[PDB]
């Protein structure tokens, strides 16, 4: 750990591809990829939950963000899974191929993490190298997760 802190131009990422734009999410919160299809089906209930899991005691919900939020993205070639922890809440949201550690710049936080690039679902949108691509540290997208009911 470097600890001292310096310098926010680079960043490390978890990411995926998204209906031909790319997209990440703060690796920091994203624990790892996981890959499954068809979670969940007969427990259906809610809505925005595609399928869960139970392990070491604790059930896991695994929805899809690119749904929350929107983006290119259809469930058009959805195929991976990844997970997250927020709040103690093991969050889960499935994509297409998630390329997983990715170099993304991060000139949105500085003074403490302030951006509308893309924030109508999530921090904002992300670009790098002429490179197009969404990026969000799960906060508002998880906030909604367990806020999701009101309709």
């Amino acid at each position: 750990m470097k600890t001292l802190a310096d310098a926010l131009k680079e960043f490390e990422v978890l990411s995926f591809e998204i209906d031909e734009q790319a997209l990440a999410f703060d690796v920091d919160n994203i624990e790892m990829v996981i890959e499954k299809s068809d979670i969940t089906p007969v427990p259906k209930s809610r809505h925005f939950v595609e399928g869960v899991i139970n392990l070491r005691g604790r059930i896991i919900p695994v929805v899809n963000l690119a749904k929350i939020l929107g983006i290119s993205f259809d469930e058009q070639k959805m195929k991976s899974i990844i997970v997250a922890r927020t709040k103690d809440v093991e969050v889960g949201f499935l994509v297409d191929r998630v390329l997983g550690v990715l170099r993304i710049t991060e000139n949105q936080l500085d003074l403490t993490n302030v951006s509308d690039k893309f924030g109508k679902k999530s921090k904002g949108l992300v670009k790098t190298d002429g490179r197009l691509i969404i990026y969000l540290d799960i906060d508002k997208i998880i906030e909604e997760i367990t806020v999701k009911e009101g309709v």
